[PDB]
């Protein structure tokens, strides 16, 4: 299309469809029921942002909102994604780690509050109160930090879970910023910029996450 | 009403709430854990479609969606039926034969991608696009129809799966033919034929898939 | 704000704002992994209903329904925040007591109807309609309560369930009521004492009902 972001929007899709692809013949065969949690899961996460991106690229993901006195595009598409994406790749880790029941719950609730409130932010008329949404997205993000942190086996478990923790703190971190300075937020840096910096992001958060994961004996119920 | 597919409605409504009612009182005393896990589910089912067969029938579930030059009737509310609906009479299936989690995982993710991606073609403003979405719905029903045949007991749970496996196979593969001819596809076939096509579908795939699972012995525990 | 029902929204917020503080500092510490179930699903509750509240407040949640050839403000956010509170709820006391899955998963999906209804009821166009959906979901409400009575320990459990049915009964009870004299139903009582009312109300099913559960010894294991 002609709407610059276009090209970002079709590498993310076709990236994120190469990673499902890749995880889905990579996953084929495996017999060890906790490896084949993994893999639905690691799978599952890519196959949900391919159709997101798609449905950005084909403008069914666009939104305007006014505020401050613009029509303002909204890619509304990105929090139906992590809606369902983001509890997903914390499950990965709540699993490897054989957390608490207690403490999956909170960490995917927390979760649904930090999608929900952003979302609640990016569409809201009202320009101040956008960002009292992303504050209190944000302190939901930080809950979820903390759990990881100070909320939690194998050594190989406890080596895949801080990489993959070191992982998720960095790029989740990004997010609050990007969405900031962004086009849904102080609007300091254009739309087409905000979704290379989202797209970079997401490929890392999934498909690079993915790959580190599946590539772990961390996977596997320990077996002669 | 006056929307000649509204006759349809009414009996579909009727049936799954006769079905609804039918199975609440079967399952009435029933105390094994495992018969009451299949009696909850296989009930859900037909409440839930009783409550969005009504709402088409009052209209509530009905939408216009401008394609091909034309505002074209599109019943959402048939997907917020499949969203919850398809993954519980999976959840059927996939407790019948005690499935490993990560398999369960798969099958309900694979699944909401079927529906999230069909409401997405449903509602789609450029016509051709709206192929893009049901070609990849339909990879997804492929995909769960490979793991019911490829992904996976007592022999009366062998015998009561393989009919159930049968029934979804040539049910579900029925609906993306009918979406393709009907009003949300080629438009070959009037809305009022598509509603009671997916009104005999619908009843079949849930009260009489219900029928056949409740009527079973593979339902129970083996006890003495 | 100069909608007069602002204060109730304001003090809702406040008070689901600061249940939310209270129940995280109370459950910092806590190991027993079901004691964390509890505290994690309790502490969630009014979290979520603190988010509502406030998009309530700002605006964001309300919406304009042409009805009774008026347009009337409905505040659609309060079945956002039911929709994942009230099943959370449910869990509480199902936990409590040990449910079979079966029983929690009935519980879960008619509240789900429950709720849903309610919505299509809120937002439908035409008047008598509105009714039909009331009723729909009150039967899901007399199902969940008939379950509760029922469908069912340490006596501390036993004695600390019955408190919680109570008032699970009495409160919830109440809000068919409130719907049905106010701006949703029959416009009896006006939005401003409608929104008291469900004030009151949240506040006691929430911070209230778990201010008597984290007091319980009952959500501990039996431990030495
Ligand atoms: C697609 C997959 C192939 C895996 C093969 C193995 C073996 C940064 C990404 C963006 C800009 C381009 C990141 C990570 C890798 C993502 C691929
Ligand atoms: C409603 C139930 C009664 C069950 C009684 C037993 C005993 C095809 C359906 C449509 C067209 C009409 C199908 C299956 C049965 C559905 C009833
Ligand atoms: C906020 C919490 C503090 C708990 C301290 C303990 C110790 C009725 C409510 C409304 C009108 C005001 C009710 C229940 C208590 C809610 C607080
Ligand atoms: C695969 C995609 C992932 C891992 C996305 C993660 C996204 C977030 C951590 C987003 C966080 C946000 C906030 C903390 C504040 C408000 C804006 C959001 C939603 C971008
Ligand atoms: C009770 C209702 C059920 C079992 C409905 C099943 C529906 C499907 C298998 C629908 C599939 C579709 C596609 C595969 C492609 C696009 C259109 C859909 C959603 C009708
Ligand atoms: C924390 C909030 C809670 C516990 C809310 C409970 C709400 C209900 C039990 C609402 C019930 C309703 C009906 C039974 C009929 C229609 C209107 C509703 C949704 C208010």
């Amino acid at each position: 299309t002609g709407r610059p972001e276009w090209i970002w929007l079709a590498l993310g899709t076709a990236l994120m469809g190469l990673g499902t692809l890749y995880f889905l013949v990579k996953g084929m065969g495996v017999s060890d029921p906790d490896a084949k949690k993994f893999y639905a899961i690691t799978t599952l996460v890519p196959a949900i942002a391919f159709t997101m991106y798609l449905s950005m690229l084909l403008g069914y993901g666009l939104t305007m909102v006014p505020f401050g006195g613009e029509q303002n595009p909204i890619y509304w598409a990105r929090y139906a994604d992590w809606l369902f994406t983001t509890p997903l790749l914390l499950l990965d880790l709540a699993l490897l780690v054989d957390a608490d029941q207690g403490t999956i719950l909170a960490l995917v609730g927390a979760d649904g509050i930090m999608i929900g409130t952003g979302l609640v932010g990016a569409l809201t008329k009202v320009y101040s109160y956008r960002f009292v949404w992303w504050a209190i997205s944000t302190a939901a993000m930080l809950y979820i930090l903390y759990v990881l942190f100070f909320g939690f086996m194998r050594p190989e478990v406890a080596s895949t879970f801080k990489v993959l923790r070191n992982v998720t703190v960095v790029l989740w971190s990004a997010y609050p910023v990007v969405w900031l300075i962004g086009s849904e937020g102080a609007g300091i840096v254009p739309l087409n910029i905000e979704t290379l910096l989202f797209m970079v992001l997401d490929v890392s958060a999934k498909v690079g996450f993915g790959l580190i994961l599946l590539r772990s004996r961390a996977i596997f119920g320990e077996a002669e």
